[PDB]
C-alpha cells in the first residue's frame, strides 16, 4: 500500500528514499507504483520541449516549462542545456578544440571532481569506429580522453549481471546476479526482469559503489531511472543535482540508456535502423557536456562512458531444441536463449539424472550449436560456478544461436514467425559481446589508448576517482593505473608466507620402495662437477626468468634445481606446485628413448615418504602419469634423465595425456619458434569445490587409488616471452607478453567432438577455449608470479590480468 496523496512539491528527484506507505518522488518511484499524485505534473514537465530557441531568450520564468531560458536560469541551475549557445553566443562543447585537462578546474566549494557514469545498454565495441561519423560528442570524448579499443564484459553477457559487476567489481557468481532470470533454491524464489521479486535486497550481494561511497561519507546520486523518464529529463536532473549546495550535492552520478540495446534486439547490431539510436545517444552526451560547460564543470567532472555488453545477429530460425535430443524433455526446466541452464522440473522426481542428460546432449549432431557442461567443467576464465543460483548443467551456446526446450516456446500463433534480429549473453570472449570504455576528465589521461581490459576492474578505479577504499572485489587494484593521470593506487607485492627448503642429496637409492624402475644404470671429474653445479642452481638464471613464484599460504615445499628446469616441490601434495623452464627459439625436440619409456627415477633429494610411487599407478586402472617438465625438450641425452625423476611426475588420465603430450611435444616448440623463445611455468590445480580458489588438503575428493597422491582438477601453463619479439625470451629488455591456460583434467575428451582425429585438429582448439589470466592461476594455486622483473609493479599487474582471447580483429 502507498498513501499516494502526499505531495512532490519541492521534492522532485529527492535523493533519500522515503519508506512505505508514504509516497515517493525519487527517480525510481514509477517502478514501484509509489509516486505521489502530483509527480508527473511537478517533476516530469515537458512544456515547450528541451531546447531554448531565439525567441525564448530572456523570457519571464514560467515554472510550467520543461527547462528555462530566462536570465535567472543559470543561478537556478535549470536552463535548457543549449541555453548559452542559443542566447549567449557560446559554442557547443563538441565544437571546441580539445585542450588537455592537466588539473581539475572546479567551482569553489567542490571537495573533489564529481564522477558521472554514463552507461549505455548493448553498446557493442565496434560501434565506436563504425558509428563515429554519426557520434561526434562521443568521438570527442574518445579521441580526447582515455579509451580502450574494447572492454570485456562478464559472463553471461546479459544486462543485470554486467551492470551489477560494474557497480561491485565482483564476478556474477560472487555478487549473486548470475542471469537476468534466476531461481534460488534456498529462498525458493525466482528473479525475473518483469515484476517485484528483483527489488528484494536478498538477491544483491557484495557492496555496490553507491553504498561504498555513502559509508565513507561521499554522497551518491540515485543510480537507477524509471524507464518512462525521458533521457533529457535524466540529464537535466543530474545537472540540477550538480547545482545543489556543497553539503547536499552528490559526488557520484549515473545515467543509463536503454539504447542501443532496445533497437539492437529488433534490428540486429548493424541494422540500418541502428543509426538513429546512435545519433540520439550522441545528442544526449552533447546535452550533458553542454550542460556541464554552462555550469563551468566541463573541466572538473570525470565522465565514464561505458557499456554493459555488445550485440550479435541472432534470429529464431537459429535455435536448437532440446526436444530433438532428450526423450524426457518434460522432466526438465530450461533457462533458455543465448545460454542454457537446466535443472529438474520436480525435486520429487527420483528418475531425473544429470549424467544421462549430459550424455544425450553431447556431440549428437554434426554441427550442433551448443555444448553441454557440468558447471565445474566450464572454462575457469568464466568464473561461473560457485553460486547455488547457477544450475549444475550448463549449455554454452555458439554465437548467433539460441537454445530452447521445445519449438512451441519460440514461435507464436498465428504465423509462427519471430521478429528479433539481435541478442547477447554468449561467452564473454566473443567479439560481438565486447563493449566500450572511455574515461574523460582531469583524473584520466589525455589522448591515451589503453589495452582492452575487463569490466571487473572498473569498481576499483571508480573508488580511486572518488577517494574511496574499495570493498573486497575481483579486480586487481593497480592493474588499471595506466588509465589515470593521478589518484593511482600503489600496492605492495604480497609477502611470501612459506619459505622453501633447498635439499641436497640425502637418500640412498635402496631406501626407496616405490615399485619404479629405470634403465639408468648406464655409466669423470670434468663433467661430474658440472652436473653438481646444475643441481645447486647454476642454470636457474636461464629457467627461472622472473624470480621464483612466492607461496602465499603455509606449506612445506622444496626447491629442486636441474639442468633444464626448476621446480617448487610440495611435500604435502607430493608433486610440484610449479615447474619453470625456458625453451629458446633454437631448441630441438627429441623423443623419449625406448629404454626410458617406463622409466621413473627416485629423487635422492626427497624422502621416500614424500614421494609418489609407481605401484599406485600400476594398480589404478583409470590413472596414468605425465611429467611437468617435458622429456621431449631435454637439452641433451644426459639431461633427459632428470625429466624422469619421480618429483617431476603428475597424475594424468590417459585421455588427458593425449592433450598434454601434444602440448609438450608440438606446441611448446611452436610457440618458441613464433615468439623467439618462451619461458613456461606449469603445474597442477586443485579446485574440487569450484570456487576459483586453491583447495586445502582436506578438500581433495580424488586420489590415485590406494595412495595419498591427490588428483588435480586442472593443469595450468603460463607462457611468457618478450613483447618485442626481436629479443629472445631470456634476454628481454622491456615489457613482457604472456598467454596462459587452465586445462580441465578430464578422464575423457567428450568436450572435444573431433577428438578421434589427430591431435593437430582439436587440441589447440581445446586450449584456446581454456585460455586464462595469470591472475586466475594465482587464485587457484596461492602463488604469486613475476616477483623479480625490471618492470613497474602496476605494469606487472596489468600483465597478470591479460587474457589471450584468440578472436580475430
Ligand atoms: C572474488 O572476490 C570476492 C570478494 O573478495 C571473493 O569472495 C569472498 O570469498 C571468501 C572465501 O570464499 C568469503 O569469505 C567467507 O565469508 C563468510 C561470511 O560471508 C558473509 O559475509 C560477507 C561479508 O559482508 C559477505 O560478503 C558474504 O556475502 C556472500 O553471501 C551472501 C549470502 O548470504 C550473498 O548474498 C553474497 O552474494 C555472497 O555470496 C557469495 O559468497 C558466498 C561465500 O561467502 C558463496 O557461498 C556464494 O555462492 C556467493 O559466491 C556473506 O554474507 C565466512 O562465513 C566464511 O568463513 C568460513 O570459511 C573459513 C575459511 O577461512 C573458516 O575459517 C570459517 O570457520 C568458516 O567456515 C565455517 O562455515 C563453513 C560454511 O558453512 C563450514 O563448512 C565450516 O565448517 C565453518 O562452520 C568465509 O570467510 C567471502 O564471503 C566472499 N565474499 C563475497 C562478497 O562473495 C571471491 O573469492 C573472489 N573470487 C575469486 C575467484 O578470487
Ligand atoms: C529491462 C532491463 O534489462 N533492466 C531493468 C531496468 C534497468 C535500469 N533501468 N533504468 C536504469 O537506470 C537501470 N539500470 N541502471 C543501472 C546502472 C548501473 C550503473 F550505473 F552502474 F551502470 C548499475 C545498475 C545495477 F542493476 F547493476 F544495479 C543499474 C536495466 C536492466
Ligand atoms: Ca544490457
Ligand atoms: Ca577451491
Ligand atoms: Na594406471
Ligand atoms: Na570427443
Ligand atoms: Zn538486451
Amino acid at each position: 500500500w502507498t498513501a499516494t496523496s502526499g505531495s512532490c512539491k519541492g521534492r522532485c528527484f529527492e535523493l533519500q528514499e522515503v519508506g512505505p506507505p508514504d509516497c515517493r518522488c525519487d527517480n525510481l518511484c514509477k517502478s514501484y507504483s509509489s509516486c505521489c499524485h502530483d509527480f508527473d505534473e511537478l517533476c516530469l514537465k515537458t512544456a515547450r520541449g528541451w531546447e531554448c530557441t531565439k525567441d525564448r531568450c530572456g523570457e519571464v520564468r514560467n515554472e510550467e516549462n520543461a527547462c528555462h531560458c530566462s536570465e535567472d536560469c543559470l543561478s537556478r541551475g535549470d536552463c535548457c542545456t543549449n541555453y548559452q549557445v542559443v542566447c549567449k553566443g557560446e559554442s557547443h562543447w563538441v565544437d571546441d578544440d580539445c585542450e588537455e585537462i592537466k588539473v581539475p578546474e572546479c567551482p569553489a566549494g567542490f571537495v573533489r571532481p564529481p564522477l558521472i557514469i554514463f552507461s549505455v545498454d548493448g553498446f557493442r565495441a565496434s560501434y565506436m569506429k563504425k558509428g563515429s561519423k554519426v557520434m561526434p560528442n562521443i568521438e570527442k570524448l574518445r579521441s580526447c580522453g582515455t579509451h580502450a579499443p574494447y572492454m570485456r564484459p562478464v559472463y553471461p553477457t546479459k544486462t543485470f549481471p554486467n551492470l551489477y559487476t560494474l557497480a561491485t567489481g565482483l564476478y556474477p557468481e560472487s555478487h549473486g546476479i548470475v542471469g537476468n532470470s534466476m531461481y534460488d533454491p534456498v529462498f525458493d524464489a525466482s528473479f525475473h526482469l518483469r515484476g517485484r521479486e528483483k527489488f528484494n535486497h536478498r538477491w544483491w550481494g557484495g557492496q555496490p559503489l553507491w553504498i561504498t561511497a555513502t559509508k565513507q561519507g561521499v554522497r551518491a546520486g540515485t543510480f537507477f531511472w524509471s524507464v518512462s523518464i525521458p533521457h533529457e529529463r535524466r540529464i537535466l536532473t543530474i545537472l540540477q543535482w550538480l547545482s545543489l549546495p556543497d553539503n547536499e550535492r552528490p559526488s557520484v552520478y549515473a545515467f543509463y540508456s536503454e539504447q542501443p540495446d532496445f533497437s539492437g534486439h529488433k534490428y540486429g547490431p548493424f541494422g540500418p535502423e541502428m543509426t538513429n539510436p546512435l545519433r540520439e545517444i550522441d545528442k544526449t552526451v552533447g546535452q550533458l557536456m553542454d550542460g556541464l560547460k554552462q555550469l563551468r564543470l566541463h573541466r572538473c567532472v570525470n565522465v565514464i562512458f561505458v557499456g554493459d555488453h555488445g550485440m550479435e545477429d541472432v534470429t529464431c530460425d537459429r535455435t536448437e531444441f532440446l526436444s530433438n535430443y532428450l526423450t524426457n524433455v518434460d522432466d526438465i526446466t530450461l533457462v533458455p536463449g543465448t545460454l542454457g541452464r537446466i535443472r529438474a522440473k520436480s525435486i520429487n522426481n527420483s528418475k531425473y539424472d544429470p549424467k544421462t542428460i549430459i550424455a544425450a546432449l553431447t556431440c549428437k549432431k554434426p554441427d550442433q550449436h551448443f555444448k553441454p557442461y557440468m558447471k565445474q567443467h566450464l572454462p575457469k576464465r568464466l568464473h561461473y560456478a560457485n553460486n547455488r543460483r547457477i544450475e549444475d548443467i550448463h549449455l554454452l551456446v555458439d554465437r548467433r544461436w539460441h537454445v530452447a526446450r521445445k519449438p512451441l516456446d519460440v514461435y507464436k500463433k498465428p504465423s509462427g514467425k519471430c521478429f528479433f534480429q539481435g541478442d547477447h549473453g554468449f561467452d564473454n570472449k566473443v567479439n560481438s559481446m565486447q563493449t566500450v570504455f572511455v574515461g574523460y576528465g582531469p583524473t584520466f589521461k589525455y589522448r591515451t589508448k589503453v589495452p582492452p581490459f575487463e569490466n571487473i576492474e572498473l569498481y576499483n578505479v571508480m573508488c580511486d576517482l572518488l577517494g574511496l577504499k574499495p570493498a573486497p572485489n575481483n579486480g586487481t587494484h593497480g592493474s588499471l593505473n595506466h588509465l589515470l593521470r593521478t589518484n593511482t593506487f600503489r600496492p605492495t607485492m604480497p609477502d611470501e608466507v612459506s619459505r622453501p627448503n633447498y635439499p641436497g642429496i640425502m637418500y640412498l637409492q635402496s631406501e626407496f620402495d616405490l615399485g619404479c624402475t629405470c634403465d639408468d644404470k648406464v655409466e669423470n671429474k670434468l663433467e661430474e662437477l658440472n652436473k653438481r653445479l646444475h643441481t645447486k642452481g647454476s642454470t636457474k638464471e636461464r629457467h627461472l626468468l622472473y624470480g621464483r613464484p612466492a607461496v602465499l599460504y603455509r606449506t612445506s615445499y622444496d626447491i629442486l634445481y636441474h639442468t633444464d628446469f626448476e621446480s617448487g616441490y610440495s611435500e604435502i601434495f607430493l608433486m610440484p606446485l610449479w615447474t619453470s623452464y625456458t625453451i629458446s627459439k633454437q631448441a630441438e625436440v627429441s623423443s623419449i628413448p625406448e629404454h626410458l619409456t617406463n622409466c621413473v627415477r627416485p629423487d635422492v633429494r626427497v624422502s621416500p615418504g614424500f614421494s609418489q610411487n609407481c605401484l599406485a599407478y600400476k594398480n589404478d586402472k583409470q590413472m596414468s602419469y605425465g611429467f611437468l617438465f617435458p622429456p621431449y625438450l631435454s637439452s641433451s641425452p644426459e639431461a633427459k634423465y632428470d625429466a624422469f625423476l619421480v618429483t617431476n611426475m603428475v597424475p594424468m588420465y590417459p585421455a588427458f595425456k593425449r592433450v598434454w603430450a601434444y602440448f609438450q611435444r608440438v606446441l611448446v616448440k611452436k610457440y618458441a619458434s613464433e615468439r623467439n623463445g618462451v619461458n613456461v611455468i606449469s603445474g597442477p590445480i586443485f579446485d574440487y569445490n569450484y570456487d576459483g580458489l586453491r583447495d586445502t588438503e582436506d578438500e581433495i575428493k580424488q586420489y590415485v587409488e590406494g595412495s595419498s597422491i591427490p588428483v588435480p582438477t586442472h593443469y595450468y601453463s603460463i607462457i611468457t616471452s618478450c613483447l618485442d619479439f626481436t629479443q629472445p625470451a631470456d634476454k628481454c629488455d622491456g615489457p613482457l607478453s604472456v598467454s596462459s591456460f587452465i586445462l580441465p583434467h578430464r578422464p575423457d575428451n567428450d568436450e572435444s567432438c573431433n577428438s578421434s582425429e589427430d591431435e593437430s585438429k582439436w587440441v589447440e582448439e581445446l586450449m584456446k577455449m581454456h585460455t586464462a589470466r595469470v591472475r586466475d592461476i594465482e587464485h587457484l594455486t596461492g602463488l604469486d608470479f613475476y616477483r623479480k622483473t625490471s618492470r613497474s609493479y602496476s605494469e606487472i599487474l596489468t600483465l597478470k590480468t591479460y587474457l589471450h582471447t584468440y578472436e580475430s580483429e
